[PDB]
């Protein structure tokens, strides 16, 4: 049996072969099958999907349906018993800057987004779901287990809506349900430019032929650009402080305002596009408005890639880097560049790297003002602290000089995210990202832990003693067993994250494998990979190889002191040097010598 057909919600457009620029949607990257790695299509299944009813119901939907003969435990109950911790002392990655957490979220955002199903704005699937906690259709509420303190203050559940799926977004009934990636699978700064035409243009400055992205005309940062604000009302950035009335930003990606440091990095990207475009017109004064946009956008895309594969992945994998991402050997069109459904959970290792507070630091890197450090939760959907506090600048210094959270088998996810998450259609700082992630694993039909162990050539523990051995942790294993009753039922997010953290890396073996494999394909199956012969000239590639996040900071802020290796843990002033000492990006090689 088999089904190749289904790809109905897609406008299938021309591929201008030889074009030297990526499309916005990601179509036409791969020539044999030009929908490969395009946005708005069904994420890839490395392993057949696993639902309660074979088709679409997330294990845990039916109380009289076991998984392998055992009920699956409530997501919130796994959160409470395994994921949570009280004492934030001692949980600071000694050798990773806070930038390390933040880049990961940036890369994640470039690569995947599975939007909640939306059949109703003015429809009571939302209200009935939130108010009365009745599971049905796309309402899959996260129920509190006996003894939960949120029972006392928040109700019977936290709302949760099932992710969008292809074919139709009303129910289906032939193939297994397949969730959508709404963004492009190819690491191509789609978070900045958008993955759809409608937005990419709306993002553009089509008032002038300079190839610039649209900037805030309401607020400014020492004459440095801010991102435009967004249309949407209701606005959750507004709802955060209804007095200040500062809305969310508008970026290539809709999540850019989830937290202030994400919105900051987005700032650390729009700026550079425009810097790059201005420098480019200055040099090639005959170039189109379009041409300037595309060639900046190309260089930016190349920056995301280089920072990611040269600086980030080596330190997020460790020992396994070489085992899954051998040095580049060219473009391979037989490679599938699609983001897999499991990767979208594996990449959520980042959630254990988020610490409980964010600092603003002045130019001696000392607290900035009387409220320099804030609880992370007061910063979900918070632009106003950017616009009417300090710059971006103090936050970027914090990104450099403060540390990531270290994942810890006994202190997984800070309560800032585990109890205080703010959703943008629900009025409280009262949600649990960990619960949500577990529920979503089930929503998405994920195979369990041991299925992924087996996929990656690793042992598949069956017996509580065997699980202790894999996780080198008696007590964690015990709680996992007590709750799941068989490692085969352990949800991939929590299983993958429970494994000790490799060597020199920040993920376990199961994750290294899932992540390495996805990034290898991201790298090998992209026709516009920066390092693919043809995409850039050898000259051009000699200039791009010197880019650095440091350099990005220098050219787009008024920070004049940065470390050389920004992802590592760095302290001021010892690990910092002046922007003078820090390599520039030399665009001589972009000179259009059509003569
Ligand atoms: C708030 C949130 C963060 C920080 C303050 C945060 C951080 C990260 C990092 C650092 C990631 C990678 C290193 C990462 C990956 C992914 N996240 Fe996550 N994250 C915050 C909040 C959320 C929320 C909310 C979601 C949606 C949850 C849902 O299932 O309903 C979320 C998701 C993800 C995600 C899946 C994205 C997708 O493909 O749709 C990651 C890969 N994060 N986060
Ligand atoms: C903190 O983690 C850093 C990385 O953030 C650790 O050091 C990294 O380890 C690599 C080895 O793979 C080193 O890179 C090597 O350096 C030589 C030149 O001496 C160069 O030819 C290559 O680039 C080579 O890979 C390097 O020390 C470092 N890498 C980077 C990018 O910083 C470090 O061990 C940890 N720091 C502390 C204080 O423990
Ligand atoms: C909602 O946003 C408000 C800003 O839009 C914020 O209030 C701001 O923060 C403090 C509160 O006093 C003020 O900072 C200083 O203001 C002047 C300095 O010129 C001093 O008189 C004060 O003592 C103070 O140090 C901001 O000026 C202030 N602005 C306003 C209009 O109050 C709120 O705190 C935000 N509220 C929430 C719940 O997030
Ligand atoms: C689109 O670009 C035009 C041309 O630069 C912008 O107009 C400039 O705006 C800046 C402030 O943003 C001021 O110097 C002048 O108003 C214009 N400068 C020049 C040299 O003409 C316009 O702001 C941009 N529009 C948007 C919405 O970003
Ligand atoms: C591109 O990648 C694919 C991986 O799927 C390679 O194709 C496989 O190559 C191995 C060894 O030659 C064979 O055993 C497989 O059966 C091949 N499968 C297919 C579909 O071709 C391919 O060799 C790689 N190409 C390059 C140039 O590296
Ligand atoms: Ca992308």
């Amino acid at each position: 049996s088999w089904e190749v057909g289904c790809g109905a919600p897609v406008p299938l457009v021309k591929c201008d072969e030889n074009s030297p620029y990526r499309t916005i949607t990601g179509d036409c990257n791969n020539r044999r099958s030009p929908a490969l790695g395009a946005a708005n299509r069904a994420l890839a299944r490395w392993l057949p999907a696993e639902y309660e009813d074979g088709l679409a119901l997330p294990f845990g939907w039916t109380q009289r349906k076991t998984r392998n003969g055992f009920r699956v435990p409530l997501a919130r109950e796994v959160s409470n018993k395994i994921v949570g911790y009280l004492d934030e002392d001692g949980v600071l990655d000694q050798n990773r800057s806070l930038l390390f957490m933040q880049w990961g979220q940036i890369v994640d955002h470039d690569l995947d987004f599975a939007p909640e199903t939306e059949l109703g704005s003015n429809e009571h699937s939302k209200t009935q779901c939130e108010e009365y906690c009745i599971q049905g259709d796309n309402c899959f509420p996260i129920m509190f287990p006996k003894n939960d303190p949120k029972l006392k203050t928040q109700g019977k559940c936290m709302p949760f809506f099932r992710a969008g799926f292809v074919c139709p977004t009303p129910p289906y009934q032939s193939l297994a349900r397949e969730q959508i990636n709404a963004v492009t699978s190819f690491l191509d700064a789609s978070l900045v430019y958008g993955s759809e035409p409608s937005l990419a243009s709306r993002l553009q400055n089509l008032s002038s032929p300079l190839g610039l992205m649209a900037v805030n005309q309401e607020a400014w940062d020492h004459g440095l650009a801010y991102l435009p604000f967004n249309n949407r009302k209701p606005s959750p950035c507004e709802f955060i402080n209804t007095t200040a009335r500062v809305p969310c930003f508008l970026a290539g990606d809709f999540r850019a305002s989830e937290q202030i440091l994400l919105a900051t990095a987005h700032t650390l990207l729009l700026r550079e596009h425009n810097r790059l475009a201005r420098e480019l017109k200055k040099l090639n004064p005959q170039w189109d408005g379009e041409k300037l946009y595309q060639e900046a956008r190309k260089i930016l895309g190349a920056f995301v890639q280089i920072i990611t594969f040269r600086d980030y992945l080596p330190i997020v994998l460790g020992s396994e880097m070489q085992k899954w991402i051998p040095p580049y050997q060219g473009y391979n069109n037989s490679v599938d560049p699609r983001i897999s459904n499991v990767f979208t959970f594996a990449f959520r290792f980042g959630h254990m790297e988020v610490p409980s507070t964010v600092s603003r630091l002045d130019e001696n890197y000392q607290p900035w003002g009387p409220e320099a450090e804030l609880p992370l939760h007061t910063l979900f959907f918070n632009t106003w602290r950017i616009i009417k506090d300090g710059g971006i600048d103090p936050l970027v210094r914090g990104l450099l000089a403060k540390k990531s959270k270290l994942m810890n088998q006994d202190k997984m996810v800070t309560s800032e995210l585990r109890n205080k998450l703010f959703q943008p259609t629900h009025k409280i700082h009262g949600f649990d990202l960990a619960a949500i992630n577990l529920q979503r694993c089930r929503d998405h039909g994920m195979p369990g832990y041991n299925s992924w162990r087996g996929f990656c050539g690793l042992s598949q523990p069956k017996t509580l003693k065997g699980l202790q051995t894999v996780l080198k942790n008696k007590i964690l294993a015990k709680k996992l067993m007590d709750l799941y009753k068989t490692p085969d039922n352990i949800d991939i997010w929590i299983g993958g994250n429970a494994e000790p953290m490799v060597e020199r890396g920040r993920v376990g073996p199961l994750l290294a494998c899932l992540l390495g494999r996805q990034f290898q394909q991201i790298r090998d199956g992209d026709r516009f990979w920066w390092e693919n012969p043809g995409v850039f000239t050898e000259k051009q590639r000699d200039s791009l190889q010197k880019m650095s996040f440091s350099r990005l900071i220098c050219d787009n802020t008024h920070i004049t002191k940065v470390p050389l290796h920004a992802f590592q843990a760095n302290n001021y002033p010892h690990d910092f040097v002046d922007c003078s000492a820090v390599d520039k990006l030399d665009l001589s090689p972009w000179a259009s010598r059509e003569n």
